[PDB]
């Protein structure tokens, strides 16, 4: 019933799931004069050596790739987390054109894509459990811009046309998400949420400074795919993005000075 569009889009999500309005919601523009530098952050831990793809899909919102997550195999820690988090799915968000689709926006820049790395707390058990906890999830934020072409993307971008509608999903064995990592592990982070509904405010974001390239043949097939299942009125997957939502009492914290 959510989506994107004038009658069902961001502004309509607090009908459904009133946390919408919230005290931690997700995205949020990082202002970069105002967030400071926090000594005490640790580097980021991004482990995906034994990373186990299992699936791609188009769920109606987004793409996503699936992981295997019933060991410690692909996880995140240290930087602002306490204990281990391990790597369940990622996703992305873009849009219609190169000047938007990013969630997260920098002193107001959009950049054209974002992907979502979503990890969940290990003490908590499972998943669902852990989307009820303030410490529940942690989100690794990639920026995209379009320039050069990602090569660890390819993979992803050449089997697009086999999941354009929503409920298609095929075998995504044997990727690697090493290759969708700039150089830099620099970070921002703050608590907030989800941003697709249920909007919950589980996640801790650990947004990386330095964007990743992607071509714009790359970015287009993206923007083939398709919100509508088979058989309904074909309407482009575009313009996936959450809006910035207000701060309120939060504060941005940076790795780096
Ligand atoms: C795959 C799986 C396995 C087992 C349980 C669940 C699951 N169940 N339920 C939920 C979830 C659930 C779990 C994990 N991630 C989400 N959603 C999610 C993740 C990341 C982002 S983003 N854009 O900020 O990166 C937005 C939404 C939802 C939500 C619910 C409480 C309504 C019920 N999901
Ligand atoms: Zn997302």
């Amino acid at each position: 019933h959510w989506g994107y569009g004038k009658h069902n889009g961001p502004e309509h999500w607090h009908k459904d799931f009133p946390i919408a309005k919230g005290e931690r919601q997700s995205p949020v523009d990082i202002d970069t004069h105002t967030a400071k530098y926090d000594p005490s952050l640790k580097p980021l831990s991004v482990s995906y050596d034994q990373a186990t793809s299992l699936r791609i899909l188009n769920n109606g919102h987004s793409f996503q790739v699936t992981f295997d997550d019933s060991q410690d195999k692909a996880v995140l820690k240290g930087g602002p987390l306490d204990g281990t988090y391990r790597l369940l799915q990622f996703h992305f968000h873009w849009g219609s054109l190169d000047g938007q689709g990013s969630e997260h926006t920098v002193d107001k820049k959009k950049y054209a894509a974002e992907l979502h790395l979503v990890h969940w707390n290990t003490k908590y058990g499972d998943v669902g459990k852990a989307v009820q906890q303030p410490d529940g999830l942690a989100v690794l934020g990639i920026f995209l811009k379009v320039g050069s072409a990602k090569p660890g993307l390819q993979k992803v971008v050449d089997v697009l046309d086999s999941i354009k509608t929503e409920g298609k999903s095929a075998d995504f064995t044997n990727f690697d998400p090493r290759g969708l990592l700039p150089e830099s592990l620099d970070y921002w982070t703050y608590p907030g949420s989800l941003t697709t509904p249920p909007l919950a405010e589980c996640v801790t974001w650990i947004v990386l400074k330095e964007p990743i390239s992607v071509s714009s043949e790359q970015v287009v097939k993206f923007r083939k795919l398709n919100f509508n299942g088979e058989g309904e009125p074909e309407e482009l997957m575009v313009d996936n993005w959450r809006p910035a939502q207000p701060l309120k009492n939060r504060q941005i914290k940076a790795s780096f000075k």
